[PDB]
């Protein structure tokens, strides 16, 4: 039964060997492969990658920030931004005044809707929440999402598939694996389900040119067993979670790699 | 270099062996796996599956119908429906009167937008068109799409990833592989690119209980080389394509299997 992180490492190795040169928005070079997918078990372990130390404290704090629906840059330590992955998760489509305003009952609450659907119809094939890159929002009518998150329930287990239209394999991907796995753990918890799988799918999976040498070194590292994630308290509403409620156990990573 | 159809067949075999019982909307039973992906080359071949005869005539005619943006059931042979995968592809968000009405310049033209972005910025990570199941549209505010299609360009090749939130593996999937491969061929053609890969990703990948025995028989069949798809004329606008313009060559399928 091979370690899940071997998928991530093989994807890296695949982009290095077979990726094509392609520029991003800013004209910065990448090696790119289109279409990738990996599956991480959430059953009695937590996919916090071990071939480098992943910034767990930042993962947790930024997810809790997003769950608050905040547009206050200063509320997050790891300023009116307008809409961001929080305002869209909790107040989807509501007309935005300022970050201090009262948005209660305004717009679609995509996150509460996912949780309520899990509890009203676990078979539903439509348990879907999307996030937008803020910069796309004024660019065009009906802009595409950056990321779509689909949940799935069978046998009292909650799985999650995250589809991102692009994925920065060196910096963003390890961080997003941990972030959506954590979201799945929180949702499973409040809905009385057990976490099942996290599945990560990408469109443009890329490695920035300046990350090649650090990733080549990362690839020489053998994964250690994944840690465990324990929630320390019985928590009722998704808004009630605090950073204090979570303990990562048995995390034995290789050293930090700075990318970038 | 294994035949691409071996992916489809292994996915079938995987759901039969490892799928969990799960009911659909109507309470009809399936075996289900969450999260799957396969990649089909579009380079000098066309992924029209060969372990059964796929209804190519219907694939082509229904795609041409969708591209017209029609809501006239009778215009398709393989009645005012309101919004359907055509009205959303061509007139996304426009207020719908009746099927005979003039919708020119009304709503977002997702399909023309994809084509125009390919030609104005081939590096764009946002070349995305979505489709909705008509029945979801009045159910809630901001309903989830049924399917998201992302295009990708590198080295003068056009690839396409289709993510569907659920996929009926026996009936719908072979048909959708051919449909999006064909769309990729048409778009590649008008943008002066070569088709690259079609990547098919699913959320709830399922086999209806009544399809088990026919699929078990299908699995005993060896794939033949894929056919070729030739476009017979130089075509300029996506609206100009006619069924007459397309010829499938070298298609040598095993017999039709009726599912259901």
């Amino acid at each position: 039964p091979p370690h899940g992180e071997l998928q991530y490492l093989g994807q890296i190795q695949h982009i290095l060997r077979c990726g094509v040169r392609k520029d991003d928005r800013t004209g910065t070079g990448t090696l790119s492969v289109f279409g990738m997918q990996a599956r991480y078990s959430l059953r009695d372990e937590f996919p916090l990658l071990t071939t480098k130390r992943v910034f767990w404290k930042g993962v947790l704090e930024e997810l809790l920030w997003f769950i608050k629906g905040s547009t206050n840059a200063k509320e997050l330590g790891v300023g009116d931004l307008g809409p961001v992955y929080g305002f869209q998760w909790r107040h989807f489509g509501a007309e935005y005044r300022d970050m201090e305003s009262d948005y209660s009952g305004q717009g679609v609450d995509q996150l509460q809707r996912v949780i309520d659907t899990i509890k009203t119809n676990p078979d539903d094939r439509r348990i879907i929440m999307c996030a937008w890159n803020p910069r796309d929002l004024p660019l065009m009518a009906l802009p595409p999402c950056h990321a779509l998150c689909q949940f799935y329930v069978v046998n009292s287990e909650l799985s999650c598939q995250l589809y991102q239209r692009s994925g920065d394999m060196g910096l963003g991907v390890p961080f997003n694996i941990a972030s959506y796995a954590l979201l799945t753990y929180m949702i499973a918890h409040i809905t009385g389900l057990k976490p099942g799988d996290f599945i990560h799918t990408l469109g443009d999976a890329h490695i920035y040119l300046n990350h090649i040498e650090p990733l080549k070194i990362q690839l020489q590292r053998e994964p250690r067993p994944f840690p465990k994630l324990r929630i320390l308290r019985k928590v009722e509403k998704i808004d009630d979670f605090k950073a204090e409620d979570f303990q990562i156990e048995g995390y034995n990573p290789h050293p930090t790699i700075k990318m970038e």
